């Protein structure tokens, strides 16, 4: 019993995290073989100009207290490869996989190539990341685990003005239409990821919170006019039949759970929590729900 | 900017966790240096647990009855010993693994990270706080026993649980990594149930100095209150009393912020009797006390906002 926002253990993603210096400017790195990846704001625009400036030794690489040295570098997209001497022995099995908002991920935050903390989190509708993150986290990866492979999805390169966080894929194609300079740039109006917290009312039937659960049914059509006036993303019937396994598991339809989040939506929570919260959780998936109450191991 | 429940990074934790099979029982143990770590009850048989005698169940068995298991390698136990509710299985070979570690004993309102796990596989790693009623609210499966829980301030891994079992309630109870239990609790199938749980206040207090130095200040006011007037009315809400050793501790957030402890507490009483009418604090619409004053200084920017 119980119900955490739970990360991916780290271990695989710390023994790849490098410090990464260019004259005043040190931020992370993720060492995988002998390719170091970090944000190319590193340089920092004209960022062919800026980079055809600088020569292999301008980039300092640490890991741990060894110095790499860097043979090569190339720019794919917004993010900066440094080509190194040395192959990454720890280097985990791996994928770069690019992410749709919704699905979540851990974020391994760094601080001068060294990891302070775990945390998990969703990519917001509107591209951002309500993350936690200080001046040196850029760089800090979000990963996913499936199996004994890391699936790097998420590398941060800053914080726009309302204190969330923007960054790229592993690609360095960013999340959202933002850009890697100072320039006005403000996130979107956000939704709440309605799948996800159909997923977590499922996991709190499983655990045990069944107060909200009402004998009505609604159609799919009825209830996404309800959760557009909420500011929820529509449901799609794709969604729905995601959230199969875990209605056939509680015996409660997914429209039948519909209705109760449309009740919550239209008359509040009454004084009640729902899994020790009192306002109804986005940042689990409808596979988070099923893995934390299954304990799938890596 | 930003506040997320963290947890430390548990990559130095992976690699100390086996797997312990004793008969048909099967949990987790942490392998440091030549020693396995492992909660007793895996001697045990389920008609056992209601009054087991762990001296004549132990003394029954030899070491070849322990298997251990670390990732697909099979461990050579050489000797066991039982400390307090924790079987300590001499192993032949050390973890070349094993980090810089501690045994530390912790305190109701202490925060730690657990790295759950079934099989001596990890699954996943959270955050939470040693209840004032000595229980755990985690996120546990039958199989995660042996399971712990663990500090990393530095690059030294600070042991400080061990899971051991389930309340009724859904509530866990668990041992240091020296086998006492934390609270009232035996490695016993008996009536066991939680005692009422109180909201540890020097940590939402924290967690209140954190949206201030995230830039929040809306629940603040004009007031103050005296230690003895706050604890009157935190009682009230069954909220722990705020004792000077707390406010010693929240000194550092106050000086930081400008508001003074007394004033904070002003602050959290008004909370108490209005409730946040709508609005959140660092995204929440409920007073967080899994934060203490040592997380926030560790997470927020020294900077005030
Ligand atoms: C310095 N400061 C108070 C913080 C605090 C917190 C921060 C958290 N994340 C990232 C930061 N870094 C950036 O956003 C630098 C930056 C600026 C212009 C463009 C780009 Cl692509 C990157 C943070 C910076
Ligand atoms: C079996 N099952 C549904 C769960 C679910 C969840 C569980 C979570 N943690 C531990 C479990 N294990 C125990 O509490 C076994 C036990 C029983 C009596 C005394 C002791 Cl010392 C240990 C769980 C067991
Ligand atoms: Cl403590």
């Amino acid at each position: 019993s119980g119900f955490r926002k739970m990360a991916f253990p780290s271990g695989k993603v710390e023994g790849c995290m490098v410090q990464v210096t260019c004259g005043t400017t040190t931020l992370n790195g993720l060492w995988l073989d002998d390719v170091v990846y970090c944000p190319r704001h590193v340089i920092c625009p004209n960022y062919e100009d800026l980079l055809i400036r600088k020569s292999n030794h301008n980039f300092l690489v640490q890991a741990g207290n060894v110095q790499l040295r860097v043979i090569g570098h190339s720019m794919q997209n917004c993010v900066l490869k440094l080509k190194v001497d040395t192959a990454n022995p720890k280097t985990p099995k791996y994928k770069f996989v690019r992410i749709q908002p919704g699905q979540t991920f851990s974020v391994l935050a760094c601080y001068n190539g060294s990891p302070s903390g775990v945390y998990q989190c969703a990519m917001r509708p509107n591209f951002t990341i309500k993350g936690s993150f200080l001046n040196g986290s850029c760089g800090s990866v979000g990963f996913n685990i499936d199996y004994d492979c890391v699936s790097f999805c998420y590398m941060h390169h800053m914080e726009l003005p309302t204190g969330v966080h923007a960054g790229t894929d592993l690609e360095g194609n960013f999340y959202g239409p933002f850009v890697d300079r100072q320039t006005a740039q403000a996130a979107g109006t956000d939704t709440t990821i309605t799948v996800n917290v159909l997923a977590w009312l499922y996991a709190a039937v499983i655990n045990g919170d069944r107060w909200f659960l009402n004998r009505f049914t609604t159609t799919l059509n009825d209830f996404n006019l309800v959760a557009m006036k909420y500011n929820y993303e529509p449901l799609t019937q794709d969604h729905v039949d995601i959230l199969g396994p875990l209605s056939a598991q509680t015996g409660i339809a997914v429209l039948d759970m519909c209705a109760s989040l449309k009740e919550l939506l239209q008359n509040g929570m009454n004084g009640r929590t729902i899994l020790g919260s009192a306002l109804l959780e986005d940042e689990f998936t409808p596979f988070d729900v099923v893995r934390q109450c299954s304990g799938v191991t890596f």
